[PDB]
């Protein structure tokens, strides 16, 4: 077996981060009507269904205020991230993530022979990525890291990146001449009127997913909004895209398009029903102490520190009848992740999360 | 931008699309009875949820039975992937390090070549096939593997061939397996066109702890747009399953659930649903074979399997793309992309006796 | 028997190269044009018209040269020979400065130009002594035909400040001899020191693609020579037709495509050599203070051995790292270090 | 201002320059494409050439040319190869020997390096083969002895070859006089009517070869020198000039040369055979000129024709052709003559041989 992957890292449920709702019935209804079209069974353009790309172009402009980005539909945001790594990183290059980091992004770097991953700290009080650390790291790391990855709002932190902070990291990356890769999988999942914002530049690539917003997890559709004016970028993405998925499933792309037509409010109105899921689980995490739990700013995650000697999450998780996610996988051992987006007021039976000590 | 993809070649997405004899797919839709079931299950919550990375237990189980009864495989495990292309990438990332060397045979499958390059596996040793049959030269392989230092990590073959349209006899396949075995390197066989055989030529599958097989639903069942394929890998190779799972979790997570259902329902028709339609392609072959007569007598090879005929242009036309551009204007596939300049690929699987109008190809 | 002129040209030589490949985007463009029949046909002796045009734009926009014609050559080494054969007769005298570029010295000799007047540099800055030059040109009869300089220097690693360069040019103008400037390392400057190019009807500039774009094996260089000097192009054309005929067509293509990345593609990697420079410089600490010169430009450090070891060749044969003996550049007792060719295998070179 | 030595160097369907119409082998161009990414391809090579190519060339010299005492140095063309030899074997002010009609670029290369005393010998009026009797007398009676004798086999511009017997006699003559014999084999693969090209070697002989014509690699710039291994210090001198002028031939070009070679000589000679119909066609267009007016067709790709006695101005007759472009014979030292190249066209050569002389 190969060097590169062998050293790549490996009851009510509160584990995998999903939503409980299905895609829009009216969008599913439109899909029902087109299954016999021959185009649905044929290869589509690698870049995605033209109608879908166009709907996404309009969405990026009017919802995210992006006007200089092109779209490539991918078979998921996870495959979209792989496209970017293979296009923006060489094996042996260095990259920067922030703790706690998105687990699959970490593995995806390693998997493609990018093993020098510099994991920076977040503000101890808010878990927001330390921009001072990054700016100093980029100045003092030789050779300069090729790209920086952040998730806004965060997985697993459940915290978001303020507009001011987001632009500073962007500015830091611009002088240093490296890429900024922002995963917007949870853009529609904001709480307490906190604002998700998107920014663009010839050194910024944004990644999105339909999986959580529209409950289309099993359908596997996501997309890349990349700078239109960066020479040869589109061509490299085409190369990686043709080799891995060729194209996203046509029927999945159709559903994405039809789900989109409901509008953003279809999603955010359902996110509101999750606020009560949060409050229940936050009070269920009371035995841990007063400032032990963070997050609840965005996405669907709560980030909690287990007792000081319990730095071994796997044993704590196995000993629990509720399923949590070990925080060590995100680079922070001794912590644990709680997802409140996947249950329908069966979340209170999930509040059987004993935490006896 | 990164070296590794900047130095992979552009694909044949370039198109002056004229009736086409280019992309190699079939003209038939997936089984209507299987699509009808899919139409009904769109509402199942399980269809919209993430599935197991290795694939639907029902699909995997069905595929196990297929491998046993059709391919005579009994020591292989199954992983459902979102297409045979993503599947091959799983294998490349799992069996190859950047800077390793690998072996292919000319003419080679274009996307397989790029997938190597794409991950920084750029030391690609391209071997010849027997001059009369284009079947991979086992003699070249044996010496190449023995005398190249360090030994190449894996050898890639396509059975039956794209773009050659030739198959690999059971005898040759077993020798190639031995050669890779003696040297201790991997053998990766792409069986995408396993149901596409002609003139009673028989496709066979073999397994070993140094063999990984790849399959696809795209060509056989006309399910191109649904994106389903699978990997049959050795069950007994320690830690192999974990590596494939690592790559699988990072790239597709899983194949589309609805797509896996369609594949599962399509399978239930049985192999004969496919092979009975394949018989109808022979008449397309014979028609197109006469359309390639101006090229000379021994000029055309293939027609043994898949849906391809492989033809040599005159020596002066080593620039295939320009001849292809000139046949659109007044559409074929350039052989240079498969490592063989001066050649051109003709697909007889994509047209329905409009292929006789394709005899408007008088070069 | 063998010939006098090359039997008495000196034997050859560590090697000063860069570790980086040419632009990946330029290499990819080359792959797609290999089938063009023009790539395999003879090209115009003066070079690809498209390339000459791109180089004309570069000279104007980067080097501020506007009175120069361009000729593409198969390397700057062949370009210099063109120049020697065009501007010097055997039996003529020429001027170089110590330490001098080794191959330039041999090229003079090889063509029967053996009366080579080698001037001194300031012992501390290695800058060419312009006072020596003015007095030498005025007092040598007949006047030397041309003066050759390398800016920034091989082997010195020092540059010629704009003020000095213009003075040297003025001296050559009054004396009425040619000035030949080798700008092979124009893109390799440090501490924001300024590389400058100047032009005149008595100046010939030479460039190379080899170091800047890591295109060493491809063999492309060029000459920027005065357009208004009557009959100069024709003489250069004659020598060009006899030696390379033309630079490799595919090599010229790579050069053109590489150019499209812009100078900044080069300088970002050059910046990364500063870390190589400091490492080897401290590895040269046992030799003493001010023992090492250079680091102003190019990719060279120029260091004086202890006084008792005047046989550099013997020290080099002894040293397990390979350096270049400074004797080859007219300066015995010295040794040359190249910090441009290794990628943090450079710290293993610090096994000294 | 400018120097004496180069200032005193000499400066529509085409039948002029003489190239081949074919590109290099498709399999070799494809193999080259696949290694363009290799770092070794962008690095300097050994001055004497790629070891795999030099070894391949050694095998070729032995099995095809029957040479076994020669070393190989790869150059950026045979033209640059010839310059290496001139600077190595000739001093400025020396005298050298060529035969009429002589190869123009060889003549200039002498002049360019200050060798201007170039003694031009006669060829037999019927076959243009070099007169060995004249050579022997000239070498014995010119003081000091000419340093070098240059021949092209088969010939440019004559298109005639030098039989093995004559070649060995010229060699023996140079051996007695103690001068060098330099043989240009650029067209070794271009022989007709089963005439045999032969190579010989000795400590006073240097052979020069090119990939440009045989493999259509003109734009790629590859050639080589086969020189005596046992002559003390010869390799060192050749290394000196090689290091100052090309350093090394382009690596990718050397790779193409190696891969082209693997096709074998028959790949070329099969392409050469297709030129025979071009020869006869152009030969038929030169019919107005007379009985003995045309020479050549023995080798290379050239026809050498004498105009009528009254039209002694070659340059004007060539300009008076627009509409085919020919080469003026005066540049090869023989006024009243004209050169025709039949290697560069694909039976538009008959459209070129349609536009001939009334006179």
């Amino acid at each position: 077996l190969t060097d590169t992957p062998v050293m790549v890292q490996i009851c009510i449920s509160l584990a995998q981060g999903v939503v409980y709702w299905q895609p829009p019935a009216q969008a599913l209804e439109k899909v029902k009507e087109i299954i016999w079209e021959p185009s649905v069974s044929r290869y589509g353009a690698d870049e995605g269904l033209p109608e879908l790309r166009e709907a996404l172009m309009q969405k990026l402009g009017h919802e995210n205020n992006l006007h200089k980005s092109s779209v490539m539909v991918t078979a998921g945001a996870n495959q979209a991230f792989v496209n970017v790594v293979l296009t923006l990183c060489d094996a042996g290059d260095s990259v920067v993530m922030f703790a706690p980091y998105y687990f699959n992004a970490h593995m995806s770097f390693q998997m493609t022979g990018v093993t020098d991953i510099l994991v920076g700290p977040g503000d101890p009080k808010t878990l927001h990525p330390d921009a001072d650390w990054l700016e100093s790291t980029l100045k003092n790391t030789v050779p300069t890291p090729k790209l920086v990855t952040v998730v806004n709002p965060g997985n697993p932190s459940g915290t978001y990146i303020p507009e001011s902070l987001l632009k500073r990291i962007s500015d830091i990356c611009k002088k240093a001449g490296c890429w900024l890769v922002i995963d917007n999988t949870y853009e529609y999942f904001m709480y307490d009127n906190r604002k998700h914002v998107c920014i663009e530049a010839n050194h910024i690539v944004n990644i999105f997913s339909f999986s959580k917003a529209y409950g289309m997890m099993g359908w596997r559709v996501g997309y890349i909004a990349y700078p239109s004016e960066v020479e040869g970028l589109a061509a490299q993405l085409l190369k990686v895209q043709d080799n891995i998925p060729i194209c996203a499933s046509i029927i999945s792309q159709r559903l994405a398009l039809y789900s989109m037509e409901m509008g953003p409010e279809w999603v955010t109105n359902q996110v509101k029903d999750l606020v009560k899921n949060r409050e229940v689980l936050l009070e269920a995490l009371s035995p841990l102490g007063k400032g032990a739990v963070k997050g609840g700013e965005g996405a669907i995650y709560l980030w909690a520190k287990l007792p000081d000697k319990y730095m071994d999450d796997f044993k704590v998780v196995h000993w629990l009848g509720v399923v949590l996610i070990p925080g060590s996988s995100s680079g922070c051992p001794g912590y644990v992740r709680v997802s409140f987006g996947g249950l329908i007021e069966k979340d209170c039976r999930a509040a059987a999360e004993r935490l006896r000590k």
